[PDB]
């Protein structure tokens, strides 16, 4: 139903306004990247290791909010085929602070590797073109670990380590950017992971804000991503914790 | 129109799910408070000054998300009279990391002052009761600078300084928690303020995420808060930046 598609996408509007328009969102991005630089400068690695930083791309270093805007305007639930066209459109923006941090790491005895679920086979060319245009240094193909057969990222982290790197910090907007332990899990387990790692945030796990999509969306209900539009609407509304209006 | 009230509040749903349910939101809160502790420990003040930390309350140290949930369920635009009842309900929660940071400052030669737009005359009793219950130390009345006649906060910051304190850092979810220079201004000016202070974030200005309300909402359009429901809906949708769907 077009009506359901409309309601589902309307639910994203206020968070999208916040991400696209607010100074507060920018401040959170700068806060993250300022903290990331401190962590990078402090980091020491094992003898014989090279210093690596692992960075997510979407909503961490690259800003895809215009795709979300298109979803709102056209009542379009997420579809990977539309996403591929968005990537090919080569209109990605940079998250504030990301280029400066990236280029600083790469010029100060580190290497940023991009571990991202943009698709290696169909989305790599647009990604690399946009990143060059946006001012990122170090965007030769070998810096990229785009999605091949698995959305979970831990195996790609391991590939980087096998190449003689020690990963000194991770940057992401999704907890699945820090490992696999809550991949595909519901939000209670994901909150628990965060509590179990409280001291790492702003140090070795650097968070960017994303109120629009992610593992937390699937985390709203068992089988969320396989539900139809009406089911996803219901899952979102059922997750709401509300005051009963009483004292 | 009930229909417009419904649409307006539906637009908050996804961001509310993110704030209420996601581990990512918790991680951002921990990141902020971890950074705040580092900044506090590093801070040195002028000879003869006492160390103060200024903290916002709502969506910085106190979590009022159930009020937002009630808005969604009842199609209720924000109303200060409803807000006062929410405060009186004494069901506020704590933002993750806030109590620990607060109590650490207060036991390590600092004092946290709460500069907040909860209302001094009608909302103070519930605020203090909730904070005691939530585990905050240092919540005697004199630690509080609740709203009296002005929503802008700079004058209250000045009161704190007049009492012999040097403010070493500010914690907030709203740029207006850092001063008055973009109070009542639109989002372009607010983004500019952030760019002009890029290096302060995560150091002397500590940001918490709030995708649900704030100065950025009013910042969406001239006279936003005076518009009717339909006008606010239009302002939000008009602010959306969308991909045109082309290459
Ligand atoms: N709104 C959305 N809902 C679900 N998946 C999305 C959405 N937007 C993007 N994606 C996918 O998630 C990936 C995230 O990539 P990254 O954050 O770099 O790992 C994208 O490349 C898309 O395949
Ligand atoms: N959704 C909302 N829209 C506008 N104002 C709000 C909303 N929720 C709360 N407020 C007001 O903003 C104040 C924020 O307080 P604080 O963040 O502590 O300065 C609250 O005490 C309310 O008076
Ligand atoms: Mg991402
Ligand atoms: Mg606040």
């Amino acid at each position: 139903e077009e009506h359901a598609n409309m309601q589902l996408q309307q639910q994203a509007v206020l968070g999208l306004n916040w991400m696209q328009d607010s100074g507060e969102y920018k401040a959170l991005a700068y806060q993250a990247y300022n903290a990331a630089k401190v962590a990078f400068d402090h980091a020491k690695v094992a003898k014989g290791k090279k210093k690596a930083v692992v960075a997510d791309l979407n909503e961490t270093m690259l800003d895809n909010s215009p795709y979300a805007g298109w979803q709102v305007q056209n009542n379009k639930p997420f579809d990977g085929k539309d996403w591929t066209r968005w990537v090919d459109a080569r209109q990605s923006r940079a998250v504030p602070g990301a280029v400066e941090f990236n280029n600083y790491v790469n010029s100060h005895n580190g290497k940023v590797f991009y571990v991202t679920n943009r698709k290696d086979s169909t989305e790599k060319s647009g990604t690399i073109d946009d990143m060059k245009r946006l001012g990122f240094n170090g965007v030769e193909e070998s810096a990229f670990y785009l999605k091949k057969d698995k959305s979970a990222k831990a195996a790609r982290f391991a590939e980087i380590e096998k190449q003689g790197y020690e990963i000194v910090l991770y940057v992401g907007d999704n907890l699945d950017d820090f490992g696999n332990t809550v991949y595909g899990k519901l939000n209670a387990d994901r909150r628990a992971f965060v509590d179990q790692n409280q001291g790492k945030f702003g140090k070795t796990f650097i968070m960017l804000p994303n109120a629009n999509y992610g593992g937390w969306e699937g985390g709203l209900a068992e089988g969320y991503f396989k539900k139809d539009t009406q089911g996803q609407i219901k899952a979102r509304l059922d997750a709401v914790q509300a005051w009963d209006g009483k004292l």
